[PDB]
C-alpha cells in the first residue's frame, strides 16, 4: 500500500463536493497521477460512504483504453485516496465551448469511440448512469477517458439483472424511464449517447431550460428539434437513439446490441479495432 508521503503534490485539478483531485508525483518512480481525495468527516457526515465505495469498486473492474484507469487506492486518518491516471486534456466539454461544434470527421471519431467505450462497460454489465461530456476526459493523445463511476452500477448476473433502482444523472442527459418508471438500464446510457452526439454537432444538448422540471417535462415529451444544418447520417442516428421506449433504442440490447449500432451508415468509415491506436482528427 503507498502512502501520502510516497507523493509529491503539484496543482490541483479540480474540486467536487466532497473531492478534490491532485495533481501527484510518484517519488520512486516518477511517474504521474491524478488523486482523488476526500475527507472521511465529509462523508461520514454528509452519507457518501455508499459512493466513494461504489466508486472505487466499479473503477476496480475496469481495463479499457478508453476508461480512467485505477491503479491503486489507500488511507490515513483523515482522507481517502484514489490514484488514477492523469487526463492531461481535461473535459470534452471544454472543446465543445471552445469551438462551439464538431465538424464530421471530429464528431463521428468521438462517438465511435464512445460506442465502443459503452459496448465495453455493456459487455461486462455496468451501467454507467452520468455519461456526459464533463464525465468524457481526453488523455495526452486526446483520446477519450470516460469518469465518473461513483453513480454508476454493477448489474448482477446472479439474477439477471437488467433494472437499477437508485435515482442518479443530471438532468440534461437523464432517461425517460429513470424519470417515468423510476428505473434505469443499459439502454438509458444510449439514451445519453444520443444527447452527446446532438451536443457535438448542434453545440448544445438536445433538451434544455434554465431549470430542471422544464427539462423533465421535454425529456418524457421528446420534445425537441435539430438546427436545419445537422449532418443527416448524425441525425438519423440521434433519431435511433433518442426513442423514448428503451427497448428500441439501436445498440440496445433487445435490438440485438452493439453490432446493429456499429453498422449504422454514420459509421461506415470507421475502422474499430485499434481505435485507441488511431491518431484522432484535429478538432480546429
Ligand atoms: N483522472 C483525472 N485526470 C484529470 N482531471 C481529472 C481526473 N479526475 C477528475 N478530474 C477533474 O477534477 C474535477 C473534480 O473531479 P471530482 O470527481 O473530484 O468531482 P466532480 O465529479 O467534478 O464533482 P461532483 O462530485 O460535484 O460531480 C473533475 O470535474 C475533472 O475535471
Ligand atoms: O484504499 C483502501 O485500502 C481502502 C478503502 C476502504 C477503507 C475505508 C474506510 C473508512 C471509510 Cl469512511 C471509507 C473507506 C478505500 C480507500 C479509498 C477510496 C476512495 C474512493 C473514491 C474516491 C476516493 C477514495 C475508497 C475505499
Amino acid at each position: 500500500k503507498k502512502r501520502p508521503e510516497d507523493f509529491k503534490f503539484g496543482k490541483i485539478l479540480g474540486e467536487g463536493s466532497f473531492s478534490t483531485v491532485v495533481l501527484a508525483r510518484e517519488l520512486a518512480t516518477s511517474r504521474e497521477y491524478a488523486i482523488k481525495i476526500v475527507e472521511k468527516r465529509h462523508v461520514h457526515k454528509e452519507n457518501k460512504i455508499p459512493y466513494v465505495q461504489r466508486e472505487k469498486d466499479v473503477m476496480s473492474r475496469l481495463d479499457h483504453p478508453f476508461f480512467v484507469k485505477l491503479y491503486f487506492c489507500f488511507q490515513d486518518d483523515e482522507k481517502l485516496y484514489l490514484g488514477l491516471s492523469y487526463a492531461k486534456n481535461g473535459e470534452l466539454l471544454k472543446y465543445i465551448r471552445k469551438i462551439g461544434s464538431f465538424d464530421e470527421t471530429c464528431t463521428r471519431f468521438y462517438t465511435a469511440e464512445i460506442v465502443s467505450a459503452l459496448e465495453y462497460l455493456h459487455g461486462k454489465g455496468i451501467i454507467h448512469r452520468d455519461l456526459k461530456p464533463e464525465n468524457i476526459l481526453l488523455n495526452e493523445d486526446m483520446h477519450i477517458q470516460i469518469t465518473d463511476f461513483g453513480t454508476a452500477k454493477v448489474l448482477s448476473p446472479e439474477s439477471k439483472q437488467a433494472r437499477a433502482n437508485s435515482f442518479v444523472g443530471t438532468a440534461q442527459y437523464v432517461s425517460p424511464e429513470l424519470l417515468t418508471e423510476k428505473s434505469a438500464c443499459k439502454s438509458s446510457d444510449l439514451w445519453a449517447l444520443g444527447c452527446i452526439i446532438y451536443q457535438l454537432v448542434a453545440g448544445l444538448p438536445p433538451f434544455r431550460a434554465g431549470n430542471e422540471g422544464l427539462i423533465f417535462a421535454k425529456i418524457i415529451k421528446l420534445e425537441y428539434d435539430f438546427p436545419e444544418k445537422f449532418f443527416p447520417k448524425a441525425r438519423d442516428l440521434v433519431e435511433k437513439l433518442l426513442v423514448l421506449d428503451a427497448t428500441k433504442r439501436l445498440g440496445c440490447e433487445e435490438m440485438e446490441g452493439y453490432g446493429p449500432l456499429k453498422a449504422h451508415p454514420f459509421f461506415e468509415s470507421v475502422t474499430w479495432e485499434n481505435l485507441h491506436q488511431q491518431t484522432p482528427p484535429k478538432l480546429t
